[PDB]
């Protein structure tokens, strides 16, 4: 047992933690998600900071059982976040039984580690009907879309018939263009979509037949795009690779041997070995590779054991609750244990047959810089796109929209000050200062 990797805790102390994530900046800072709404930042010091990184535990629903998916489900950076600061969350939510929201967030101008709170922007609302099955993990591929994995939310077919309302997302990998410059909608639709303008199936519709999946793998590399998921309806252990239209009603697993919480592609840099695996986990940390044949395009399992070397260690507390991504690639454990109130976990995943920092692994910290797009800097009334075009709340125009508009026309020499304010000249009265005192 030479093959073994092993396990190395980072940091405790934090309160159900489900996944973990760079924001490709280049400061190496590691943002951790927790369920009840929050996500802090780990430094690559080491250090978490006391401030959350954004703190929307009053706007999540979660929930105490923890078969109750309910919470904090997912969260993105925009592939340019270290020009425009955009990033997007998933989580559940009240108005039946509760909303999955995918809302956009902008980082603080004055504040790199705080997100602006007020810059919230709803993209999706996503009835749901039970607590189980629901998905929510948010990716960015190499086109630079953003994917959405929702579960089947555990809806059946009385369910959506008898039910008007409910969103017909559910079920379905979602891709989306948020780089747009138009304004009437959060987002455009890509026409490479399958379902591009077409009225039978929503244009957002990227892949369906999804049951209950989890944390699916996603790789960069040359060609297109490949997201690995696992799914298990209720057993049903199944691992699907995600292709454009494609529906996965009783669709076979890539795997006949054999639930997974999710797995992942190594791409980071301490182990060579791992590069370019398709790893899988499930709770109690059995891990399993997936490797795909050249020759017959078939893929197959083989196990992947942990032992302990040192302090990094062949075991780890409690239960896997999801996976992390440094932006150097390398990967990470989360976990979780009853026992006190913070004892979630965080661990690396080590490769004991090299060192620590190989050579080629080094990297400068850039640390986080304030916001210095143009947009965010003048767009005062209305919002910015990740492209950088300003739009205009109601009433104001411009290119940044500093100009109210006032309809009809101030007089009189008078401003037009808000949509439809005018400040009069003294001697003038009258909403366009149109009366002569
Ligand atoms: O089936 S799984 O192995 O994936 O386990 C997940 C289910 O755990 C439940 C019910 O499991 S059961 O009692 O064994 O039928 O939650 C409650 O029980 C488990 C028992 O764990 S065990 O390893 O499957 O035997 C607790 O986990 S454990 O810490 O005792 O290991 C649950 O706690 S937790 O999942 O770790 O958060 C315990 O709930 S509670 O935390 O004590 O409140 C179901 O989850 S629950 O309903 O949300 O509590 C899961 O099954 S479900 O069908 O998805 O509901
Ligand atoms: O331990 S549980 O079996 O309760 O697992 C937790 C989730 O089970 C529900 C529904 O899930 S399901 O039945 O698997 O589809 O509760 C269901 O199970 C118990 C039976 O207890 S038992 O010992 O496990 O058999 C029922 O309680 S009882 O009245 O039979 O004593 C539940 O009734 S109720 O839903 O609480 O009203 C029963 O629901 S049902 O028969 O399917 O309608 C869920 O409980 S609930 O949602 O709180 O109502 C649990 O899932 S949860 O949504 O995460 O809470
Ligand atoms: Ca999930």
């Amino acid at each position: 047992k030479h093959n073994c990797f092993c396990i190395q805790e980072v940091v405790s102390g934090l309160r159900q933690p489900v996944g973990a994530l760079h924001s490709g900046d280049g400061s190496q800072r590691l943002f951790i998600l927790e369920k009840e709404g929050y996500v802090k930042i780990l430094t690559p010091e080491g250090e978490i900071f006391k401030e959350p990184y954004l703190d929307i535990h009053k706007l999540v629903q979660s929930g105490i059982k923890g078969g109750d998916e309910r919470g904090l489900l997912s969260l993105a950076f925009h592939p340019n976040y270290k020009k425009n600061g955009k990033l997007y969350v998933s989580y559940t939510t009240n108005q039946h039984d509760h909303i999955l929201r995918v809302v956009e967030y902008t980082v603080s101008r004055k504040n790199p580690h705080q997100v602006d709170l007020r810059t919230a922007r709803v993209f999706l609302e996503v009835a749901e009907l039970h607590r189980k099955h629901l998905g929510g993990q948010l990716l960015f591929g190499p086109d630079g879309f953003l994917y959405i994995i929702l579960g089947d939310g555990m809806i059946t077919l009385d369910d959506m018939e008898e039910m008007d309302g409910l969103s017909d997302f559910t079920g379905s990998v979602l891709r989306l263009d948020v780089d747009t410059d138009m304004c009437n909608v959060p987002y455009s639709i890509p026409r490479s979509n399958p379902h591009f303008n077409s009225t039978n199936q929503p244009p957002e519709v990227f892949a369906h037949g999804l049951h209950d999946p989890g944390r699916c793998a996603v790789d960069r590399h040359n060609i297109n795009l490949t997201i690995l998921c696992s799914d298990s309806n209720g057993s049903s252990a199944r691992i699907l690779q995600i292709i454009k239209g494609k529906d996965y009603e009783s669709e076979p697993s890539l795997l006949e041997f054999k639930p997974l919480v999710g797995g992942f592609v190594y791409r980071g840099c301490q182990s060579e070995r791992l590069y370019g695996s398709y790893v899988f986990g499930d709770r109690n940390g059995n891990f399993l590779t997936l490797q795909q044949s050249p020759v017959t395009k078939q893929w197959q399992e083989k196990p992947l054991c942990l032992g302990t070397s040192g302090s990094c260690r062949g075991y780890f507390s409690g239960h896997i609750l999801g996976f992390g991504e440094d932006e150097l690639g390398e990967v990470y454990i989360l976990s979780s244990s009853k026992s006190q109130t913070h004892n979630g976990k965080l661990y690396k995943i080590v490769d004991p047959k090299r060192p620590l920092m190989p050579e080629e692994c080094r990297a400068t910290v850039q640390p986080a810089q304030t916001l210095t797009s143009e947009c965010s800097r003048l767009c005062r009334n209305g919002y910015c796109t990740p492209t950088g075009k300003c739009c205009c709340s109601p009433g104001w125009e411009g290119d940044f929209c500093r100009t109210a508009k006032c309809e009809p026309a101030c007089r009189h020499g008078g401003v037009c000050v808000r949509p439809n304010k005018c400040l009069c000249k003294k001697g003038y009265l009258g909403p366009q200062c149109e009366q002569v005192d």
